[PDB]
């Protein structure tokens, strides 16, 4: 019948990735719940903009929604908790933190300081280091040029480990690897697959150095314009999408390694104790005083 608005939702994954399917599901549910009054247009592959630019757009009023997580720490320091290296043990552990009082504090700081509102969270598989030569311990890095996202803690940690990390938008990584500007990057297997990093990297080093969650978010200025009933619909759609996305994540854990191996990637076992010890030291040396007690608790 009537269509009152169309929310633009951007993310960095491709159309087979769990996040995309979840974003589509969110849109379907929200449309149903609002009798078509609120439509969602999904923009994959950073086609709406790079992550940092979408966050700025949400603040300025030009972007409605995105999938974003620890890059929010550039505005809300507590958001670094989404992705502390070696902190979270499992999906269940992360669900507890993200859904508990610590998670509520993180949510409120993101709203206040970044002017974006998390409405759902998606747990992720572990990040792994990819490279052109095997990397079995920190000693192997030897100044290796690598990409990290726009996440200050990741710059701190990877520098301390012995690499030379440069922050870059996700959609620029493939060409940067292809052109030899950087030699490696780090991400969960689902995103290595999504971005076809198998075409420009030889090795997946199983560092498993970060287990993290990420948020589906709506601009606080968009949220503010919605009626209470429509806010409720957004939350309900988001909850449905979250349950759906978890299933897709679990499916991907069964298949993504095999797929990447079929595309020629070699998986490398690492000296986990060495990586863990060195990374935890670097985290503690660089963590904001604001979240230090929580990190010390997680590391205990
Ligand atoms: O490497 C990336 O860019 C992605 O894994 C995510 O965007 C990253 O985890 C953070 O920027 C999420 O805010």
């Amino acid at each position: 019948s009537m269509q009152e608005m169309t929310l633009k939702l951007g993310h960095l994954a491709n159309e087979q990735n769990a996040w995309h399917l979840a974003a589509v599901k969110f849109g379907e549910e929200l449309s149903t719940l609002t009798d078509g009054r609120i439509a969602v247009e999904v923009f994959p592959n950073e086609s709406l903009g790079k992550e940092i630019d979408l966050i700025n757009g949400m603040q300025l009023g030009t972007v409605d929604m995105t999938i974003t997580g620890e890059s929010l720490q550039n505005w809300a320091p507590m958001a670094a908790l989404l992705a502390v290296p070696y902190a979270y043990k499992s999906l269940e552990h992360m669900d507890e933190v993200a859904s508990g009082e610590i998670g509520e504090q993180i949510k409120q700081q993101i709203i206040e300081k970044a002017q974006v509102r998390p409405i759902a969270f998606f747990a992720r598989g572990p990040r792994n280091l990819t490279s052109q030569r095997p990397i079995t311990s920190p000693a192997d890095l030897d100044g290796m040029k690598m990409r990290v996202p726009n996440v200050p803690l990741f710059v701190d940690v990877w520098s301390a480990l012995g690499a030379s990390p440069t922050p870059m938008a996700f959609s620029e990584v493939f060409t940067s690897l292809q052109n030899g500007v950087i030699d490696g990057q780090e991400n969960p297997l689902a995103l290595i697959r999504s971005a076809n990093f198998n075409e420009v990297q030889g090795y997946v080093n199983q560092t498993e150095h970060v287990r993290s969650w990420i948020y589906l978010t709506i601009a606080e200025s968009t949220w503010a314009k919605l009626s209470e009933d429509d806010q409720n619909a957004v939350m309900q759609a988001a909850a449905t999408a979250q349950e759906y996305e978890r299933g897709l994540l679990l499916e991907s854990l069964a298949e993504d390694r095999g797929y990447l191996e079929s595309k020629g990637m070699t998986f490398v076992e690492v000296d986990g104790a060495a990586f863990q010890a060195a990374a935890k030291d670097a985290v503690l040396a660089n963590v904001s005083e604001e979240i230090r007690p929580i990190v010390e608790s997680l590391f205990s």
